[PDB]
């Protein structure tokens, strides 16, 4: 069936998601659903994990990041630094490019680590970095990315 068609129930906490669609189609769904935030960047390129579903019937997602997010179910589609930090990739590409230049240049085939999260691998002496983002290792300025915590303060049970 075509978009939309999902049977209500038809995902469960543990599934695995992805989104196929063009951004401008993701924000008009998203619309009542949660909304959109740029900060869902790596929510386009990252296997997202449904970890519940709220009282609106939409599917909260769970980031490798740390992040939650709220979506309409037509969205998705059933699939300073030490050596080892979780960073996250700056998501505005006109910033990272600029930040790039001259710390590892801009390369077409990064488009896909923006917004992502990634692994220290080496810290060079100048100060970049080389991150591994989904299998693939590159050489970022250090400003262009941030260090991640997960689940950021402790709450209490």
């Amino acid at each position: 069936g075509p978009l939309g068609s999902r049977n209500p129930g038809g995902l469960q906490i543990g599934d695995l998601v992805n989104i196929d669609l063009d951004l401008e189609i993701v924000q008009s769904l998203q619309h009542g659903h949660g909304g959109w935030t740029d900060g869902m960047f790596e929510t386009l390129t990252t296997t997202g994990t449904v970890c519940g579903i709220d009282e609106d019937h939409d599917i909260v997602v769970q980031y490798p990041s740390g992040n939650r997010w709220t979506f309409n179910p037509a969205v998705l589609t059933k699939a300073q630094f030490q050596v080892g930090d979780l960073v996250q990739v700056c998501y505005d590409l006109e910033r990272i490019k600029l930040l790039q230049r001259g710390h590892g240049e801009w390369a077409e085939a990064m488009l896909p680590t923006l917004g992502k999260v990634g692994r220290v691998q080496q810290i060079y002496s100048d100060s970049d970095l080389k991150v591994e983002v989904c299998g693939t290792s590159w050489t970022y300025n250090p400003a262009a990315v941030s260090k991640v915590a997960s689940a950021g303060s402790a709450i209490s049970n």
